[PDB]
């Protein structure tokens, strides 16, 4: 073996193998997508402090 056997032969086992980075990708765009179609639009954090604030001037508290 060895020299006569297998040498001479492409690697059929591809070591720049895309999936394994498509790992993270997808856990990536897993977020990416949550956080871009409500959290862009509607932000159920920042946007309902925020707008707590307006509400606080809304009722109009004074006297």
């Amino acid at each position: 073996p060895m020299a006569q056997v297998h040498q001479g032969l492409m690697p059929t086992a591809p070591p720049e193998d895309p999936a394994v980075d498509l790992l993270k990708n997808y856990m990536q765009l897993g977020k990416q997508q949550r956080e871009k179609q409500r959290e862009s639009r509607e932000k159920p954090y920042k946007e309902v402090t925020e707008d707590l604030l307006h509400l606080n001037s809304l009722f109009g508290g004074d006297q």
